[PDB]
């Protein structure tokens, strides 16, 4: 077995390679979008992971496309979140912070000003957000249809992210990870799907890859390359954003255009919920030689898939996400082949304590 082994991340050394995945829940406090005590002693529960990955976190109010997601932007969101951090560290965790933009995965009641989400294109996400009702429950809202961002925008978005980052130093966080996932801002301009400019910001792969590059190589400005990561879901499709005619071909590109920055990890979400075709070894192995960081692979992962394709040389840690929302002490179950919590996919979004800070150890 190799889960329970050591692996340099950058500028952290995790004590194994069982990650907790980013997790949105939901339970920031509004107005405010302010991370609570509860969300530390979430995070303090599972500091035996590897790594902590949080959820979601907005890098501006912009940003923000859910109720009761937490931000990155403000000073009592700093606060709050060196707190958490703090606690994390007091039981020798390690912790990155998810930084998003939502992007067109959004509602305009919750934006600034009540106006339209932004995106690539003046094109709607045909999907659905998370709001809060009357008495603060998680509701699920259409798409607001979004506004494309204009050529001059463009700056201030890569700004965000990197004030962000200044943000999450300064919080406390060990290392930030990138959402270039799940058709978010940063998928929407990576996919010809939702990604229709024909400026230099959409068209070729290398324009539809502009704004992300731009924005990892503000973040390494801002702080150090070792303490960047980023998720992509680069094959197949996501909340209706798939990866366009070459996806393999564009998935590359881009992997070898990050590796050349020498950031801390590349973190590959497989497949969503509803799962579909695997990743083929031969992509995995395209993948592998172009990138010299940190693989995590992710996407309902066993214990056993990790460790073989670990053992195959072809990732280094795998991130769980539902078998963390449910065992705060999955690296010790996983280390004694231990029987696993039962789900409660009822409590995974919005509320409180109840399905969230209640599920045991052994
Ligand atoms: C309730 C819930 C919230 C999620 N929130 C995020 C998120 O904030 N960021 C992200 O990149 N992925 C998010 N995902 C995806 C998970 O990180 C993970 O990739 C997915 O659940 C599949 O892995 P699993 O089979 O280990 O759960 C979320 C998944 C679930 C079920």
């Amino acid at each position: 077995e190799k889960l329970f082994t050591p692996l340099k991340v950058g500028a952290v050394t995790a004590p194994n390679r069982v990650f907790m995945a980013p997790l949105t829940r939901l339970r920031s406090i509004e107005p405010g979008d302010i991370p609570t005590p509860l969300m530390g002693e979430y995070y303090r529960q599972r500091a035996s992971a590897g790594l902590i990955i949080s959820e979601a976190t907005q890098i501006s109010a912009q940003a923000k496309g859910y109720a009761g997601a937490p931000g990155l932007h403000s000073p009592e969101q700093i606060a709050a979140w060196k707190k958490i951090t703090a606690g994390v560290h007091a039981e020798d965790g390690r912790i990155a912070v998810q930084l998003w933009h939502t992007g067109r995965i959004s509602h305009s009641s919750i934006q600034p000003g009540g106006q339209a989400p932004v995106s690539a294109s003046a094109l709607n996400a045909n999907t659905r957000t998370s709001l809060r009702d009357e008495n603060g429950n998680a509701i699920r809202v259409d798409t607001t249809t979004p506004r494309a961002l204009e050529l001059d925008e463009i700056p201030g978005i890569v700004n965000d992210f990197r004030q962000a980052v200044a943000n999450a130093r300064e919080a406390g966080f060990d290392l930030v990870e990138l959402h270039s996932a799940h058709g978010y801002l940063l998928h929407q301009f990576l996919s010809p799907s939702s990604n229709q400019r024909t400026d230099q910001y959409g068209g070729s792969v290398e324009n539809r890859a502009r704004l992300v590059l731009e924005v990892v190589d503000a973040v390494c400005n801002e702080w150090s390359a070792d303490r960047i990561g980023i998720r992509v879901s680069p094959i197949g499709t996501f909340q209706n954003v798939d990866n366009g005619p070459n996806e393999e071909a564009d998935a590359l590109y881009l992997i070898e255009e990050l590796a050349k920055r020498g950031i801390a990890y590349l973190h590959m979400s497989e497949t969503d919920l509803a799962g579909g075709k695997p990743y083929s070894e031969a992509f995995r192995q395209k993948v592998r030689e172009r990138f010299h960081g940190v693989i995590i692979g992710a996407g309902a992962y066993t214990a056993e898939k990790a460790e073989d394709l670990i053992g195959k040389g072809l990732i280094d840690a795998v991130a769980f996400g539902r078998d963390y929302i449910a065992n705060p002490d999955l690296v010790a179950r996983l280390q004694k082949k231990a029987e696993l919590n039962p789900q409660r996919p009822e409590s995974f979004s919005g509320g409180g304590a109840e399905g969230y800070t209640d599920y045991p150890s052994l």
